[PDB]
């Protein structure tokens, strides 16, 4: 379906009520996936499933400013499975990105990058077959 890494333009950046939906399948023996909501070279929101970080599965979220990664936000819930189809929904709310996987809420990430309308690309990378990536306003 789509070539990874895939770039989805976000025209005029993001705004509350914007919903991004990603459909794909995790490859066998996946190691990593990443979503990168980019403001130029900066990464406003990096969402990064790691399948084998010291034999644990964890989602790492962070922001990259002037080429430097900030303080990571980790929680324990890991809804992805090697080999299986998934849906990721990222809903922009006024104070955070809200993420649900497979229709179940996963996590929130508070806005560190304040200029939402300059967050103008979403990169999708890692160990998936990517079916589709799109957005709508709810
Ligand atoms: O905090 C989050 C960051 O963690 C560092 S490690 C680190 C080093 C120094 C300081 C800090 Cl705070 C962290 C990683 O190197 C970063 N990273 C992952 C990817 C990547 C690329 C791909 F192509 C993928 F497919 C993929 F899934 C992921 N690109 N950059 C990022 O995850
Ligand atoms: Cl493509
Ligand atoms: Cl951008
Ligand atoms: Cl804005
Ligand atoms: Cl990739």
């Amino acid at each position: 379906m789509l070539i990874v890494p895939y770039n989805l333009p976000l025209p005029g950046g993001v705004v509350p009520r914007m919903l991004i939906t990603i459909l794909g399948t995790v490859k066998p023996n996946a190691n990593r996936i990443a979503l990168d909501f980019q403001r130029g070279n900066d990464v406003a929101f990096h969402f990064n499933p790691r399948f084998n970080e010291n034999n644990r599965r964890v989602i790492v979220c962070n922001t990259k400013l002037d080429n430097n990664w900030g303080r990571e936000e980790r929680q324990s819930v890991f809804p992805f499975e090697s080999g299986k189809p998934f849906k990721i929904q990222v809903l922009v709310e006024p104070d955070h990105f809200k993420v649900a996987v497979n229709d179940a809420h996963l996590l929130q990430y508070n806005h560190r990058v304040k200029k939402l309308n300059e967050i103008s690309k979403l990169g999708i990378s890692g160990d998936i077959d990517l079916t589709s990536a799109s957005y709508t306003m709810i």
